[PDB]
């Protein structure tokens, strides 16, 4: 095929990561500024990649979750009114970096510090019909209506596991696609928005344990996609890494000929 072992290798480690000093400013400055406003009624941890530690690009952004949680934990209100308090709370220090978005609050980097999507937040509490269980999450409202729900704990964890059951191949192989994704956007082949990291964790988490080889990264990425490619001809039941809801549920846009697609392209860019 068209790269080495070596190039899989190179594509599968952590570029951006919670130990970078400007990610730590970001999120030392951007917890001093939320705090002068919310103190003790919030909990702020991070999701998305950095989280996940599936970041393949330098100086990437980072998603810190700020949940106003006081009537759930307290100390031992509308979301237009914590999203517009959350956006003053911000703006009071970070002034013109601060720019409101759909489901987030923005706040542009600089020399020191990464770009941070701010994302305030309720908890949430939902049943799962997949584990017969009543699960935490946390939701949100975009600006334009959608009710955004999040289960980042549970994919967190399960995700590590994961990982730590395949000789640490399952994010090593989610990295090599989301390289994969972000050349075949470059060169247009396809949308930005076929899939979305998320999206490529799911999937992969989906492939058997059994399909990843102790230090055969070829070998492993042929069976990975291999096996996701035939999965969605298939039909299959795939689970969100949360294992609380499923990955096709009519409440998610994306479909299985999405993941078909992408995974298509991902065989023909790699040469298999």
């Amino acid at each position: 095929m068209n790269f080495s072992e070596q190039q899989l290798i190179n594509w599968s480690r952590p570029v951006s990561t919670t130990e970078d000093l400007k990610c730590q400013n970001a999120i030392t400055q951007i917890t001093a500024a939320l705090r002068a406003k919310f103190g003790n009624r919030v909990t702020i941890f991070l999701q998305g990649s950095y989280r996940n530690n599936t970041n393949v690009r330098q100086n990437s952004d980072v998603d810190i979750v700020m949940r106003y949680d006081d009537a759930f934990y307290p100390d031992l209100y509308n979301f237009d009114e914590l999203k517009a308090d959350t956006e003053e709370a911000l703006r009071n220090v970070f002034t013109t970096s601060v720019e409101r978005k759909n489901k987030c609050i923005q706040v542009n980097g600089n020399s020191n510090r990464i770009t941070a999507d701010v994302i305030p937040c309720f908890v949430l509490k939902r049943f799962s019909t997949l584990q017969s269980v009543e699960a935490e999450g946390i939701k949100f409202y975009s600006d334009d209506n959608k009710e955004i729900i999040s289960f980042p704990e549970q994919h967190y964890s399960n995700g590590t596991e994961k990982t730590n059951q395949t000789y640490r191949l399952y994010k090593r192989m989610v990295r090599i696609l989301k390289v994969v994704n972000y050349r075949l956007i470059d060169d247009g082949e396809i949308a930005d928005n076929l899939v979305s990291s998320f999206f490529i964790e799911c999937l992969v988490y989906n492939v058997p344990n059994n399909q990843f080889i102790s230090g055969n990264y070829t070998q492993t990425l042929r069976n990975v996609i291999v096996k996701i490619y035939e999965d969605m001809k298939n039909n299959a039941d795939y689970t969100e890494v949360n294992r609380l809801f499923w990955l096709f549920s009519n409440r998610s846009p994306r479909t299985r000929q999405d993941a078909l697609g992408f995974m298509q392209k991902c065989w023909n860019y790699l040469g298999y």
